[PDB]
């Protein structure tokens, strides 16, 4: 990105503009939910063996800090501190999407993938890497987090595994309404989660393969609700500037009440990219059934409980880079 300062240190400003038109069915079109940001990322070579970062990252509303990280990498690992995604954000898995997929990965529920206090830890070596994550509660002002995932690429298949607990102690699940007393429903409520994801590269095409589970148990209640998920999905390189994408996702809903839900999202798209510094896509979402909440990275769109019925969606969007 512009290169405002380099030698043994750099300045690089960087960012995203976009613009976003939702279809959603049953409503009006919706313009402006395009997640558009733009940062400093400072970074220093001390020698050898140590290196120091420091990174700000605004959102383009007003202004608020998006993530806000002092990082200082050495040969046993590299260490970051401050506001920060969660590493199981920074993992993810297979959702290929720009608006709508994402349904299948359940470690965001109650974080919506991000920690403001969070020391963050990655080591690579080779094609091998750990990536581990804690957050601060701090004397319960926020959340309790605790993460790990491991991984590794043997010829043209990648492969990780991992997961977490995240607990919020006043998490706020809806409101009731009895009569004319109106109350929020508020909960203690604990999120535990692991996952498996292989993705294999052949030629112009990428598919990958994604196992969730989740368990979500509330403190002082006998209700404990388990999820189930898949996603399959893929993506083609059919000309120089052109790539086609698909996938399919399925996550079934257990509560031990014996009550059961569960709930598909198909999505089929395309991108399309004018050079580096601009592309735009065009994507279709089909969904039927339920979600218990989940995040589409690609739009950063956070979507929250819901049940839906044969809903026919779509999207079209553009950004600009530095
Ligand atoms: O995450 C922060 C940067 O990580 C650099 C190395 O990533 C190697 C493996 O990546 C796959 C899981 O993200
Ligand atoms: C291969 C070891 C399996 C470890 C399972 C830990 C599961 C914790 O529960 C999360 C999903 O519920
Ligand atoms: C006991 C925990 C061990 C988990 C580590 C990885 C297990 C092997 O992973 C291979 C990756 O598989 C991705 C998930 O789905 C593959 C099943 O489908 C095979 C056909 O596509
Ligand atoms: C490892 C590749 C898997 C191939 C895709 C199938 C995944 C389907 O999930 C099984 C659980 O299904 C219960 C409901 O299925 C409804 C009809 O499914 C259409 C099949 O894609
Ligand atoms: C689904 C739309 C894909 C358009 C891809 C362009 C590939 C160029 O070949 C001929 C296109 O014919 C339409
Ligand atoms: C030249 C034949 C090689 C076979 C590669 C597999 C083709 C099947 O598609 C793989 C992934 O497709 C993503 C679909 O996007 C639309
Ligand atoms: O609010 C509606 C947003 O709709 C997005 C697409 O459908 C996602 C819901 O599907 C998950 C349940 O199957
Ligand atoms: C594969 O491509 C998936 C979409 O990734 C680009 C999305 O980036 C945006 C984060 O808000």
């Amino acid at each position: 990105a512009e290169i405002l300062k380099s030698d043994a240190g750099t300045v690089d400003f960087y960012g995203q503009l976009r613009t976003e038109l939702k279809f959603l069915e049953d409503k009006d079109p919706t313009i402006g939910s395009g997640s558009s940001r733009a940062g400093v990322d400072a970074n220093y070579t001390v020698n050898d063996s140590l290196a120091l970062q420091g990174k700000v990252e605004f959102a383009l509303k007003d202004m608020y800090v998006r993530n806000h990280i002092l990082g200082v990498k050495t040969n046993f690992g590299k260490f970051s501190f401050g506001k920060q995604w969660t590493t199981s954000d920074d993992v993810y898995g297979a959702d290929y999407s720009y608006f709508f997929g994402g349904t299948g990965l359940r470690y965001g529920t109650l974080s919506d993938a991000l920690h403001d206090s969070q020391v963050k830890y990655v080591y690579e070596a080779d094609s091998f890497w750990v990536k581990a994550g804690y957050g601060f509660p701090e004397d319960n002002a926020k959340q309790e987090l605790a993460e790990l995932y491991v991984g590794a690429t043997f010829g043209d298949l990648a492969v990780h595994a991992g997961g977490g607990q995240n607990r919020d102690k006043a998490f706020k699940v809806g409101s009731n309404t009895v009569g004319t007393t109106t109350t929020d429903i508020k909960a203690d409520v604990t999120n535990s989660y692991f996952e498996v994801t292989g993705e294999y590269t052949i030629g112009d095409a990428l598919i990958g393969v994604t196992y969730y589970n989740a368990e979500l148990d509330v403190e002082n209640n006998p209700l404990v609700i388990d999820e189930d998920a898949i996603s399959v999905a893929g993506t083609y390189k059919v000309a120089d500037k052109t790539k086609l994408y698909a996938g399919y996702e399925y996550v079934m809903q257990e509560a031990n009440t014996g009550a059961d839900e569960d709930g598909t999202l198909v999505y089929l798209g395309v991108e399309y990219k004018f050079a580096s510094w601009a592309r735009v896509y065009a994507e279709y979402g089909y969904g039927d059934g339920t979600t218990l909440g989940y995040t589409n990275k690609g739009s950063d769109a956070e979507v929250k409980a819901t049940k839906v019925d044969s809903a026919n969606n779509f999207g079209i969007g553009a950004r600009y880079y530095w």
